Parts: C-alpha cells; sequence; structure tokens
C-alpha cells in the first residue's frame, strides 16, 4: 500500500518510515528502498541516486526541515555528522521560504 504521498501525508506512515531510516523500527517492502535514497543524499549528497531517487529524498528531506524539524535534526547527525550536506539542503530549504 505504501507511497511517498502516503508517508507525507499520515504521520504514522512517515513516523514508520522515519524508523526505518534510523535504524530503530521494521522497514516495508519500500521503506527499505525509500531508506536508501535518503541515507545517500543525506550521507553523500544523492551522487548514486538517480533522477526519480533524488527528486524524491529532497522532497520528503524538504518535508522534514519544514515539518518535522526535530527528525531532520536527528537525520542528519546520524548520517551527516560531519554536515558535509547538511547546510547544502537547509539552503535549497530556504532558497524555497522555508525558514530555520
Amino acid at each position: 500500500n505504501i507511497n511517498l504521498d502516503e508517508i507525507l501525508a499520515n504521520k504514522r506512515l512517515l513516523v514508520a518510515y522515519v524508523n526505518c531510516v534510523m535504524e530503530r523500527g521494521k522497514c516495508s517492502p519500500e521503506g527499505k528502498e525509500l531508506k536508501e535514497h535518503l541515507q545517500d543524499a543525506i550521507e553523500n549528497g544523492c551522487k548514486k541516486c538517480t533522477e526519480n531517487q533524488e527528486k524524491g529524498a529532497y522532497r520528503v528531506i524538504e518535508h522534514l526541515i519544514k515539518n518535522e524539524i526535530e527528525i531532520w535534526r536527528e537525520l542528519t547527525a546520524k548520517y551527516d555528522p560531519t554536515g558535509n550536506w547538511r547546510k547544502k539542503y537547509e539552503d535549497r530549504a530556504k532558497a524555497a521560504g522555508i525558514v530555520i
């Protein structure tokens, strides 16, 4: 059943997915693969990502910055503790109007 629109539209789906990404909860069939895209974006700026994959990752990255800034602070800290991409994405967000 799981989507990328569902994930964002339903806080529960969102939480499950984030727990899947933080590796502290079970992943759904698709959470399993989506997690790969998101880790890569935060870990290495989506180097290995195909077009769709990059779009989807920034899609949720931006949604975290705007609606779950704490989930975002933990995501980056966990996979990019050296800050190689946290500020680039936050700048892309700000550019978009998302403050803080």
